[PDB]
RNA sequence: CUGCUGUGAAUCUGCCGGGACCACCCGGUAAGCCUGAAUACUUCCCAGUGACCGAUAGCGGAUUAGUACCGUGAGGGAAU
RNA sequence: UCUACCCAUGGCCAGGGUGAAGCGCGGGUAAGACCGCGUGGAGGCCCGAACCCACUUAGGUUGAAGACUGAGGGGAUGAG
RNA sequence: GAGUGAGAAUGCAGGCAUGAGUAGCGAUUAGGCAAGUGAGAACCUUGCCCGCCGAAAGACCAAGGGUUCCUGGGCCAGGCCAGUCCGCCCAGGGUGAGUCGGGACCUAAGGCGAGGCCGACAGGCGUAGUCGAUGGACAACGGGUUGAUAUUCCCGUACCCGUGUAUGUGCGUCCAUGAUGAAUCAGCGGUACUAACCAUCCAAAACCAGGGCUGCAUGGGACCUUCGUUGGUAGUAGUCAAGCGAUGGGGUGACGCAGGAAGGUAGCCGUACCGGUCAGUGGUAAUACCGGGGUAAGCCUGUAGGGAGUCAGAUAGGUAAAUCCGUCUGGCAUAUAUCCUGAGAGGUGAUGCAUAGCCGAGUGAGGCGAAUUCGGUGAUCCUAUGCUGCCGAGAAAAGCCUCUAGCGAGGACAUACACGGCCCGUACCCCAAACCAACACAGGUGGUCAGGUAGAGAAUACUAAGGCGUACGAGUGAACUAUGGUUAAGGAACUCGGCAAAAUGCCCCCGUAACUUCGGGAGAAGGGGGACCCACAUGGCGUGUAAGCCUUUACGGCCCAAGCGUGAGUGGGUGGCACAAACCAGUGAGAAGCGACUGUUUACUAAAAACACAGGUCCGUGCGAAGUCGCAAGACGAUGUAUACGGACUGACGCCUGCCCGGUGCUGGAAGGUUAAGAGGACCCG
RNA sequence: AAUUCCUUGUCGGGUAAGUUCCGACCUGCACGAAUGGCGUAACGACUUCUCAACUGUCUCAACCAUAGACUCGGCGAAAU
RNA sequence: UCUGAUCGUAUUGGGCCUCUAACCUCGGACCGUAUAUCCGGUUCAGGGACAGUGCCUGGUGGGUAGUUUAACUGGGGCGG
RNA sequence: AUCAGCUUGUUGGUGGGGUGAUGGCCUACCAAGGCGACGACGGGUAGCCGGCCUGAGAGGGUGACCGGCCACACUGGGAC
RNA sequence: CGGCCAACUACGUGCCAGCAGCCGCGGUAAUACGUAGGGUCCGAGCGUUGUCCGGAAUUACUGGGCGUAAAGAGCUCGUA
RNA sequence: GGGAGACUGGAAUUCCUGGUGUAGCGGUGGAAUGCGCAGAUAUCAGGAGGAACACCGGUGGCGAAGGCGGGUCUCUGGGCAGUAACUGACGCUGAGGAGCGAAAGCGUGGGGAGCGAACAGGAUUAGAUACCCUGGUAGUCCACGCCGUAAACGGUGGGUACUAGGUGUGGGUUUCCUUCCUUGGGAUCCGUGCCGUAGCUAACGCAUUAAGUACCCCGCCUGGGGAGUACGGCCGCAAGG
RNA sequence: UCGAAGGUGGGAUCGGCGAUUGGGACGAAGUCGUAACAAGGUAGCCGUACCGGAAGGUGCGGCUGGAUC
RNA sequence: GCCCGGAUAGCUCAGUCGGUAGAGCAGGGGAUUGAAAAUCCCCGUGUCCUUGGUUCGAUUCCGAGUCCGGGCACCA
RNA sequence: GCAUUC
């Protein structure tokens, strides 16, 4: 659920914070953590190149496994649900009875001590994965892969979910959450079920220092910048910028998604915007 | 004449040049290679010359001179 | 090697206030909501040194200083 | 034949005038006298005083500097004056490490980068690697000594890596003691070649206007075959048992922020005891006063605190194997049981070292040397990489431990003796005239120690240890300027404006409005008390010794007179103009505009109403995405996946956000009009 | 009106006196709904107006001390 | 053979559906390789004559670059 | 009730004081009580009664004179 | 002296001047206006205003109501 | 069809994809905006998605009222009859108070086929901020809160006893006639309708389901307007109650 | 010690005036529509929401205190 | 003040070529109605602001004057 | 279909 502070100070006033209900252990596991370090937004020229990045929490690598694809059969149980930093959903560690312990998303509803099976074979079950081909049409999946054996891609944010439409000789046809229509190979693994932490949408940060925390350096708009620096820039007062909306690289607002892409023989419709 | 991109021949009745192009004459024999001398220059070494300078001149530098000193640095840079 | 921003790894923040959530107990009820009393120690929380700023004013203005000094001023567990 | 004629280009170089014997001589501490030295003394030396710093202006470092350090000498440059002095000049001397700070150990960001990929060339990136501390690992403390170094030399006592010899205990390759397990012959049931048995489904050919045969398919039991069962041979021959053991596997290393409480110690304040003083004053001979009232690492011991279940069977998940780790099943556990970890107390180290004083004797060296108990207070240090809470969820590698793989005939451990322990730094300055500042410059410079009395305090006042008086002085009641101080009566009349001053200020009680997002507003406002002495008081509270009580007798527990410390209150008295006494230390109230708020900004005339912000909407983005850097490869986005990421405008919150798609963008469409190169090649011309 | 030229608009309030300020009117030169409109508790070294207290800001200036100024000795510039 | 309707044999262009073999894959596995999310090879699984990239060509193109933007004038601008 | 909470000598106790007398009447200590929708605490109005006026009565209104109580004596306080 | 409510006609103005407790009377023929004659009720008094009760069963105890006139809480549960 | 949760079914509207196929479709009192000719409407197939549940289905059932209808399953409330086994007046009502409470509306997050305030055009008209037409946003739907009103009506407060009958219908019991046919008929208990006496009512009407005859408790009225308004207060995010 | 009057302070509460501004009632023969009463020419009314010079219109749910059949 | 555009029926607006003055509303007379309004049918209404000039002829093509809308009146 | 007022 979501907690919401009292309003003790200005900066807490509306602000509310995830109640961590489902989290049962407050430490990762030691054998499936990596080190990460902040980039600030800057390439290996040390270019920025992402703007209003830096200056966030140190965090650490939790090793998710999105392949779950050389476990078939061997059953696993859901030993902890823990915190991630680097991702919206929670995720669980699986103890498998082969004694080899692995991170993965935690879907909706999974609570500690649930049985997880793996492969062709398993039972249509929240956290059971397994090839689309074996998934019946109209049931609600979640990491899906794009290409067999290519890694979970699509459905991994806290609360999205893909519905399978339907199959029809080797692909199957899915709704991504953005309500885009696309077809993949049946070939494909997927997770049942939606992601958890579906309540984390309705957090109010409250105050700029907790996107800082986060690691969201402050955005300054265009049309308070000179004319050298951005398109919208310059006049004197204020201004609406004085030319139709572009990017700080003068690029106008329309589509972007490169004409004649492959993967627009896959795409069976866009999604719809401001229906 | 020559680069890149397409297209793409004939072995002497051949082929290529004679300022679009054609004919006729003339010259030559492409898509293989090598080649001394006459020409250009002087960090450095030797022997000399000047209706060239003679210490604010002549080299930045006749004197610890690319030194002292200035500059983060590239670099600037004396005076005796 | 100034300055702007970022990355990694360390350090620093006298003293004094206020009293969030949570927990416990007692009222209350059919169970609650709710209400007292503790415990608890939250916060770009409060007052205020170090420290970081530079708001007002006087002096300096061939300065002690190519931007400073005195007197007050702001932030001071944090976007430090 | 000309580098041939200067008065001027805010011309250039050198020398030198004018201003002028003028302005300055660089803080907010301050010097004085006596004596000495010397040609010369306000400034040098010594003594006695005075003053200043004392979370520093004391003490120790890093960075930086580079001989500035010590001794002797110097005094025509330098030092804002002089100079016998100097951080200046000259000569000589001075820096000692297995343990300190680094390397020979380890990695982070990042750098470089064998091959490599990309790029006309130049080059751009990057893999394996290899570097790179601000972090990880790793062995020493106290005292003494030189003119100048000292955890480095010496003394005392330790600790950590290596090497050789000797001696003594067990452990063994070959001998042999213990230990397991596998091939194969032969006696048995369900897989099951294959011909059939049973149940069930279908119609080629099909009869007639529903009926049969045959074949096909599926499931069950059964012969061959094969697998499994249990008798022999085969513990026959194999294999394993002493240690070393990874470059490989697994643990650990291994980590945030806030917040106490508790138990300690350093330090500080007293005190038993010890040594000693009479400071020419009215009183004060021990009753008063002054000085001591010390001592590390290490090694014993294992308290407060914190942390943990253990054994057995199975396993190939851990890029091979595993007795290790992980996982799953069983049995036995809730104990002050056991073990790990760990402040400190105590013992030892220590018959030593050190010290208040006292001898003589002055160049200042040397000898002798007392007491050393008990309490109180108390850390920002230790237990603590702990514990509790929270969300923003908090390096790596070596090292260490363990596991096999693999080495193995020799090897492990203990004691004694004799030895090795490399390289670089080490002087001195280091909040400063020795570093950054052109200067002996009121600026700047990270870390470590933190005495006392007032006090909440690292504020502030005074002051101890220690360090300074810091480099122009001497005079003098001018105006005037600066910096402080006081002011009759009036009290904003000043002025653009209460600018600047003045005022308020502390602690404990009382008492506090509109409004509100119910948190606030609020220290709202307004008001009362505060000194000293005595009594209550041989009280209350903290601490806790003797005695006493309990016990799991120990580094136990309970209680506790005395002793020490310490408020708060009540009553009475006493003194002043004043009791927050000095220093220190909110002005308050009513209302409007803007911005919600804490933040950010024009280094050096603007700090704001500008930026940011949490919140909102739109647009883009289906994934080496969109976007961005790049010629590319590649990278960031992100080890993210539409509850995400990028861009745009708006800017907490409350109530709301109307009409227009003609213009110009953006999105989609393609029936018309128009339209490139490439195709075509009529006809015409030479 | 941080927007109003005319304009010190007009009326009310505050003052002995108010081109500023507060409340209104609407004749909006030339407001207006995310270049958001209208409000808003809390917050401000922002800007604006009023009051109490307080004062050398002033009526109106006087006196004291220190650092310079001034005198003597030493050193000894500068712009022009 | 011609006004013109048609069928099959060639030649040659346009569209559309497929196939695999060029080409592509930051999809899997394996090897070079002790080490290796580089790179290369092998192979499997997918795209596929499309895409990407040469050359040629028409658009969009203040994203960037070089430049232009007169004179007269009772100062210049505006007007003329 | 368009007035829901009020009270700290306030509610009770003991030892004193006080009065003609009982009693927080006063006082020191001790206990934490007392009064309230059978309207406490507030606000408004009013001297009360025998009676009078009206009315079939019940009731409503009223308190001049006469008679009984109470209260006050320019306003507020105090005692002799 | 219209009806309540005892007591009527003429003249004068004609929605004027005026009357009135209520309903209502005055618009050139008024028993309601003004005057006169007559009449009626009271009489040293008669009228008017104010005030209270009655009529008012119109706060209904005696002594009223809530389907449609004013009036059943939107519906339950339950405290005194 | 009393409530709650979960899953699920088909018809139809809309959209999408693809055939077939053209030039009209759509709409009205009559038209026009509108959708088409870039391939609509129509017709066929497939897909998506949301909402409401035809027939059964009634002046019938259940619920305190508001209300409740596709199916299945799970959890759960009330009512009625029979039997008198049990308790032994434990009852009734209820100022304040608490809970429930159509639709609209409000907050946050989903969803959005159809419908549809506002908003556009078209038409009508003197005008047409309407009625009619074409579109169309909040909303209507879900999750969790808030709000607390309706002609929330039987315009009829709750409990109890009594006072001619007749006739429908829903849920139980029982006696007879007997085929044992059974809507055969009777009696009885509990609902729900119609019609009618007595009695009541100003009348209309009510009439064993009272508005009759009586007892207990609550709420409410006191001429029409001003006004269910102002002020104060409480509640609410606001609207407002 | 207690203590009238007096002083100071921040609030309670009851009123009066107030530029400007809200609605209410009444008034003669004014302006604009025609919403209700008949099926009042779209049945009316109730709650609520949005909109419009005004009456009022429209949506959602409800009522008959609705005509014709 | 400078530069534009205006000025036509009672009102609001077209017209322009040098040979014109036309629309909607209002007004007047009929019709419809018991009577108004709405509606329907016949009618009337012009220095084309003033002013001079060109021309055979001016609403029209020039210059001037009055009145009225727009864009400007700036830099120190 | 339309049909306001006195
Ligand atoms: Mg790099
Ligand atoms: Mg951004
Ligand atoms: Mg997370
Ligand atoms: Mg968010
Ligand atoms: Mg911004
Ligand atoms: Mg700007
Ligand atoms: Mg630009
Ligand atoms: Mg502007
Ligand atoms: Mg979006
Ligand atoms: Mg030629
Ligand atoms: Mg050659
Ligand atoms: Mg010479
Ligand atoms: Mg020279
Ligand atoms: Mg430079
Ligand atoms: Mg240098
Ligand atoms: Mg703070
Ligand atoms: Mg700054
Ligand atoms: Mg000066
Ligand atoms: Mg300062
Ligand atoms: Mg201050
Ligand atoms: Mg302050
Ligand atoms: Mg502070
Ligand atoms: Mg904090
Ligand atoms: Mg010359
Ligand atoms: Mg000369
Ligand atoms: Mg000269
Ligand atoms: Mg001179
Ligand atoms: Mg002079
Ligand atoms: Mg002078
Ligand atoms: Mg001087
Ligand atoms: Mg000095
Ligand atoms: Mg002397
Ligand atoms: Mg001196
Ligand atoms: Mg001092
Ligand atoms: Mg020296
Ligand atoms: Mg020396
Ligand atoms: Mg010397
Ligand atoms: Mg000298
Ligand atoms: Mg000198
Ligand atoms: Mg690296
Ligand atoms: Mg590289
Ligand atoms: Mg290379
Ligand atoms: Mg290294
Ligand atoms: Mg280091
Ligand atoms: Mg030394
Ligand atoms: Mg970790
Ligand atoms: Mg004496
Ligand atoms: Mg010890
Ligand atoms: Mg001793
Ligand atoms: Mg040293
Ligand atoms: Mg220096
Ligand atoms: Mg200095
Ligand atoms: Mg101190
Ligand atoms: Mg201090
Ligand atoms: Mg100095
Ligand atoms: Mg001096
Ligand atoms: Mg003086
Ligand atoms: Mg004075
Ligand atoms: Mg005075
Ligand atoms: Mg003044
Ligand atoms: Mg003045
Ligand atoms: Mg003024
Ligand atoms: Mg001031
Ligand atoms: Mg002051
Ligand atoms: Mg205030
Ligand atoms: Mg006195
Ligand atoms: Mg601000
Ligand atoms: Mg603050
Ligand atoms: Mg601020
Ligand atoms: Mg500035
Ligand atoms: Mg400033
Ligand atoms: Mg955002
Ligand atoms: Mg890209
Ligand atoms: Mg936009
Ligand atoms: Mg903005
Ligand atoms: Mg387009
Ligand atoms: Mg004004
Ligand atoms: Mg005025
Ligand atoms: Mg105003
Ligand atoms: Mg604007
Ligand atoms: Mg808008
Ligand atoms: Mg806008
Ligand atoms: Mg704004
Ligand atoms: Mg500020
Ligand atoms: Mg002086
Ligand atoms: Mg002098
Ligand atoms: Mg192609
Ligand atoms: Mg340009
Ligand atoms: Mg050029
Ligand atoms: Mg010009
Ligand atoms: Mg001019
Ligand atoms: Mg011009
Ligand atoms: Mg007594
Ligand atoms: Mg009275
Ligand atoms: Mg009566
Ligand atoms: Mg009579
Ligand atoms: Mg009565
Ligand atoms: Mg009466
Ligand atoms: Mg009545
Ligand atoms: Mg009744
Ligand atoms: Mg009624
Ligand atoms: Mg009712
Ligand atoms: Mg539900
Ligand atoms: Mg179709
Ligand atoms: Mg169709
Ligand atoms: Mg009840
Ligand atoms: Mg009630
Ligand atoms: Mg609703
Ligand atoms: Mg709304
Ligand atoms: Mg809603
Ligand atoms: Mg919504
Ligand atoms: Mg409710
Ligand atoms: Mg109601
Ligand atoms: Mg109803
Ligand atoms: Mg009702
Ligand atoms: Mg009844
Ligand atoms: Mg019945
Ligand atoms: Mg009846
Ligand atoms: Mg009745
Ligand atoms: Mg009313
Ligand atoms: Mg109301
Ligand atoms: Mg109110
Ligand atoms: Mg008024
Ligand atoms: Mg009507
Ligand atoms: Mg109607
Ligand atoms: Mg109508
Ligand atoms: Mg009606
Ligand atoms: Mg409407
Ligand atoms: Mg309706
Ligand atoms: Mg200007
Ligand atoms: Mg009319």
């Amino acid at each position: 659920g979501i907690r919401k502070y009292k309003p003790t100070t200005p900066g807490r006033r509306g602000a509310s914070v995830s109640d961590f209900a489902e989290i049962t252990r407050s430490t990762p596991e030691k054998s499936l953590v990596r080190p990460l370090h902040g980039k600030g937004g800057r390439n290996a020229h040390g270019r920025i190149t992402t703007r209003h990045k830096g200056g966030g929490h140190k965090r650490a690598y939790r090793v998710i496994d999105f392949r779950r694809h050389d476990k078939d059969g061997v059953n696993a149980k859901v030993a902890h649900i823990e915190y991630d930093p680097n991702r919206t959903a929670n995720i669980a560690l699986l103890h498998y009875l082969d004694g080899e312990k692995r991170y993965i998303i935690a879907p909706q509803g999974l609570k500690q001590g649930d049985v997880i099976e793996s492969g062709a074979n398993a039972d249509i079950k929240p956290g059971n994965n397994l090839p689309l081909r074996n998934i019946p049409a109209g049931t609600v999946i979640h990491a899906v892969e794009l290409r067999p054996g290519g890694g979970a891609k699509l459905a991994r944010s806290a609360g999205v979910s893909i519905q399978l439409l339907g199959k029809e000789g080797t692909y199957a046809a899915l709704r991504m959450p953005s309500g885009e229509i696309r077809r993949v190979d049946v070939r494909c693994r997927a997770t049942v079920g939606e992601v958890g932490n579906a309540e984390q949408s309705n957090i109010n940060w409250g105050k700029a220092g907790r996107m800082r925390w986060k690691g969201k350096r402050p955005t300054v708009r265009g049309v308070v910048m000179n004319p050298v620096d951005h398109p919208h820039g310059g006049g004197e007062g204020k201004t609406s910028g004085g030319r139709h909306p572009v990017s700080p690289w003068g690029k106008p607002e329309g589509r972007t998604r490169k004409p004649n892409k492959p993967s627009d023989k896959l795409i069976v419709r866009r999604r719809r915007t401001g229906k």
